[PDB]
């Protein structure tokens, strides 16, 4: 309790999509997406007819609302720019110059994509993952098969490092009343699949002491057999000159009242160091991304959030709960040493981060 009322982070209610006339039954999965924190794009049918709706994130006061008809349609995560797709047929669309800029139909229907990149959009089919860039005149590229431990769960999460040479497909499966992660971290260089049980993951760039160059670290959470885990690896070849980065595994802590909550999402802080970890039940966990020390954790939402983004300006998660609170959570920038210090009293943590100066 001394110190109780200091908290390392700052939780912050941005928008309630409800008060922007969103209908509740479209906020979730399959109709809500949020590629950054530029944007969110809700697709909702209004008796008859199918409408897009996007929310700028700068404007949010003034929804842009379409009668176009799509099965998924995801914002550019920076330019004023819109993926939409009709079974197979993919289109790529300047809302800005109000042309359509790219099309492409596929042989596969496309179950899951999402936005990697200023300029990318990933295609996950059944049996595989593409990159399609949105300028020139590219058809998708195929950079991997997807694994047979990855077949028949449902796709939620794709994701990459930096440079694009770690890539990394997770998907969910029911065995019986639990929730299964799965995922395949391929290697773009090796041609090398690995399949590994996670629930939410993220890549991050992270100069160790020592180093000159940045390590690139794959970190990923998952609630197993074996209860809560998280794991922060170092991948691909160390930068010449490099120390490698050691393998950290801590625990992943749930309460007896949450047998059944498990990881959902995960976002990394560039700029502090700091891992967000936000579970099925609207808990969020702050680690350490040198050590894996748990900073910090609270159930900060009554529902699920179900989709995350970076929050930039913050270096922060910015989240949709299954009412449309948008949310956001991030360091706290001169009360999270003095929480460290004095109520996790960890001054080595305390030190490494003011080193790092943060
Ligand atoms: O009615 C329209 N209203 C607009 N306004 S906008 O550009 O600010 C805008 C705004 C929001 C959008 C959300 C999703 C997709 C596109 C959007 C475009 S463009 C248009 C028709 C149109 C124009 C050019 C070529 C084809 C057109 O028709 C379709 C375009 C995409 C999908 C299906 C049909």
């Amino acid at each position: 309790e001394f110190m109780a009322q200091i908290l390392p982070i700052r939780f912050q209610e941005h928008l309630q999509l409800q008060n922007l006339g969103i209908n509740p039954a479209n906020i979730g999965f399959s109709t809500l997406t949020m590629e950054s924190d530029k944007f969110i794009c809700i697709r909702e049918k209004v008796g008859e007819q199918a409408q897009v709706v996007i929310i700028d994130m700068n404007d949010p006061s003034n929804p842009i609302r379409r009668p176009i008809s799509a099965d998924s349609a995801i914002m550019n995560p920076a330019s004023k720019v819109i993926a939409l797709k009709a079974g197979k047929t993919l289109q790529i669309f300047n809302i800005e110059m109000k042309s359509k800029m790219k099309a492409h139909t596929m042989t596969d229907d496309v179950t899951f994509w999402k936005w990697i990149s200023l300029n990318t959009v990933a295609l996950v089919t059944d049996n595989a993952v593409y990159h399609w860039s949105m300028e020139g005149e590219s058809q998708p590229v195929k950079m991997f098969d997807r694994h047979s431990s990855l077949a028949g769960c449902q796709i939620i999460n794709y994701r990459t490092d930096a440079k694009q040479k770690w890539l990394l497909l997770t998907g969910i499966s029911a065995q019986q009343n639990r929730v299964v992660g799965a995922m395949q971290l391929y290697s773009v260089d090796r041609k090398v699949s690995q399949p590994i049980e996670g629930h939410a993951a993220s890549f991050a760039q992270f100069k160790m002491e020592g180093n000159a160059e940045e390590s690139t670290l794959f970190c990923f959470a998952v609630r197993g057999q074996a209860g809560g885990k998280l794991h922060i690896i170092e991948v691909g070849t160390p930068p010449t000159g490099n120390q490698p980065f050691p393998k950290k595994a801590v625990d992943v802590f749930f309460p007896p009242e949450a047998q059944n909550d498990f990881p959902v999402a995960m976002q990394i802080s560039e700029k502090h160091d700091v891992v967000f970890l936000i579970t099925k039940y609207g808990y969020i966990h702050l680690y350490d991304l040198e050590t894996g020390t748990c900073i910090y954790m609270n159930r900060i939402s009554g529902e699920t959030i179900f989709v995350t983004a970076p929050h930039e300006a913050t270096a922060g998660i910015i989240g949709v709960n299954r009412k449309g609170q948008v949310l956001s959570v991030c360091v706290e920038e001169e009360n999270i040493i003095p929480y460290i210090t004095n109520v996790l009293q960890n001054p080595d943590l305390a030190l490494r981060m003011a080193v790092r100066n943060n």
